[PDB]
């Protein structure tokens, strides 16, 4: 009767938040393992600059283990900053890993550790000269930047080495835009992304590293997820205004619009162009399943917080949940009106195992062939019967 | 009169909720199996891998007691908890078994017991040593990883230690989800499963266990309960959020997506399908107490708590109401409905024995050949006949 | 006639009366289509 079809509609909805409630137990304590940071102690540019060389050898490195790869990645995020050991334990939320922060304090060839020399000093010494070694060997004598002349340059003026700590910084931060959801099928935005900030000045070309550099990086930020929850953590802070914000600040909040809402297409697509742009077609007996999920899809996103937009990035099981496949009738008429409609709709891989051509071919029906589709007019177009046509005739 | 049809609805309400109210008392007590986990009591890599060395190796021997198969089993999944004694200790609700943990200390071949020995230890030493070899010697040489370097490796590093037991713990989770549904039929989700886990680069893909191994794992898993109710259990505290999660437990939950409402796909396919989707053909005087039953049973479902998703996994008795055979006619409708819908829908057995294929062919012409069936429009589509009938032509 | 289950049943007792139990059996099949409250209004049934 009347209950039914209701009953459901609260049980749908309780069903989805079931048992999303309560606090958790220390019980289920990740293992921790040790990560050493070399984070520079003083603001010398030339201490920086050398430090900011060999944390990219470190990267390139093949012999280099993926903990001091890490270091390196962490080394190289928080350059920027003049505190760099406060800004990442004020800034790190990662159970999985504890960081140990290295003041590196003076610069050799390497790094001195300067703590007792002789007593369990030496050894990390000649490892770190196996990385070097190792690492500019493994190279076809390439340095990590475009420019030979780049690598071996001495910096000593604070605006020089600014300048090319941000190329350095800039260059990273676009991998973290295409490094989980398709990191094989990069290159093409990414050098969209640096042609665009090349020619807005923001970042000086001379330091441009390799893109056999750049493969290796983002391969080390697939990989690991403690370096992703460090830089989404800087992305979540730097998003929130109030403070001036610097070049690298502004850089990086500019590179994480183009990170938000990633690995998620399949979802906001369907929000966009299934939801939104009201078809007649919609309440058909086969959406409103759909449709009720949809609704209870929405309270999830905002009720998950500020970490929604990078959920792939962090990997949150929630993610699952939002994939179309819950959904898949909906989605595939959403992206039915949504390959025909937009141009850059179309370049998406959605060769799913639940495409439904069926209910495809009737989304792309819906965008040409369904009507002109004139919603509720606030003003008022008594003589507009010919204007749908006109704008019906093509 | 108009009394009755209510009083009957009252009197199937109150029916189904008859007499589950009130407290039992402890003397309907099960007895209880001792069983012995092997914990590893220190931090150090090489402890923690040669004791989920020795519980593969326990879990595949072929003459190991069903209480040591749930031992290693125990041991294995809290592995990746620092504390693994209080994980299991915190996370244990069940009456037919008493864990007693024991920390294993140090690390011979097998373990050493390290209480009094030569006193009543000689005896579990040679024991063990006798399970080891008969695990080694059933298999024709093979090692349970698939690669076998991966056997005889040795672990320094904490991270290829926590690498390792987070692919073993990967592989052993995404045996649940089809472990009591229908066993033989797996291999095919799981290695799906696991394909998708190696393309997100979760799970490195040199810890990868035999298929043999795997087979061996779940037939333990489906045999025995309390390792499927610790999992449960583990499963339920990782959904509540409001903690940082880690690699394993991300993972767990992830896992544990798939893993919710298993067993149930009639009842569920029945409400998405015959309840929702409204169709002209439901309201036919034949499907009356069926939805009435389904009311009830959504009730119910409501009313059993976070336990609801697992019940096949815990053998609830309160499953087989759930189960169809008390409303055959509308989830013979709801599964006709579905298989002319939903493509997937259709590799499902459904070879019952209250199949009705009347019914289930009113359901496949209602899916098709019934009409548009256009809902309820808070957009008034004035013109939209057409609109329908182009729709209905397809 | 509607559960296929029911039939296994033993029901030969003294009061079967098969004249009700005939107009049962026209009841499921021969006697109508039986549509009952409709809470969704659906105009074009009459097909259906």
């Amino acid at each position: 009767m009347s209950d039914i079809f209701d009953e459901a509609a609260s049980f749908r909805s309780y069903q989805s938040k079931l048992g999303r409630d309560g606090r958790a137990s220390a019980a289920t304590a990740t293992l921790t393992t040790k990560i050493r940071i070399f984070v520079p102690a003083t603001n010398s540019p030339e201490l920086r600059w050398e430090l900011t060389l060999f944390a990219l050898d470190v990267i390139r490195s093949p012999s280099a283990a993926e903990s001091m790869k890490i270091g390196a990645a962490f080394t190289l995020i928080s350059m920027y900053s003049e505190r760099p050991g406060a800004l990442i334990r004020s800034l790190l939320n990662d159970p999985d890993i504890e960081a140990v922060i290295i003041d590196v304090g003076s610069m050799l060839n390497g790094i001195p550790v300067m703590e007792r020399r002789g007593d369990k000093a030496q050894e990390e010494m000649e490892g770190l000269m196996r990385i070097l070694k190792t690492a500019r060997e493994s190279s076809k004598g390439k340095t990590p930047f475009v420019d030979s002349r780049a690598y071996g340059l001495r910096i000593t003026d604070m605006s020089t080495l600014v300048s090319a700590v941000i190329t350095i910084e800039a260059q990273i931060w676009i991998l973290i835009a295409k490094a989980v959801t398709a990191p094989d099928t990069a290159e093409e935005s990414e050098t969209r992304r640096w042609a665009k900030y090349v020619q807005q000045k923001r970042v000086n070309p001379f330091f441009a590293l390799t893109q056999q550099w750049l493969t290796e990086m983002r391969n080390l930020l697939s990989q690991s997820l403690s370096v992703r929850k460090f830089m989404v953590e800087i992305l979540m802070e730097v998003k929130k205004g109030g403070s001036a914000k610097g070049r690298a600040v502004e850089i990086i909040s500019d590179i994480g619009n183009y990170v938000e809402e990633t690995g998620m297409a399949g979802f906001f697509a369907t929000i966009r162009f299934g939801l939104e742009t009201r078809y007649p077609a919609l309440a058909l007996n086969e959406f409103q399943s759909d449709l009720n999920t949809i609704k209870g899809l929405m309270l999830l996103y905002r009720e998950i917080g500020p970490r929604a937009p990078y959920m792939v990035l962090l990997e949150e099981s929630i993610q699952t949940k939002f994939a179309p496949g819950g959904y898949p009738l909906l989605w595939s008429f959403a992206m039915g009106v949504a390959t025909t409609i937009d141009r850059s709709m179309g370049a998406l891989n959605i060769n799913r195992g639940y495409l439904e051509p069926m209910y495809f071919r009737l989304g792309q029906k819906s965008a040409r062939h369904h009507a002109g589709g004139i919603d509720q007019n606030m003003a008022n177009k008594l003589g507009l019967n010919s204007d749908q046509v006109a704008e019906l005739a093509a």
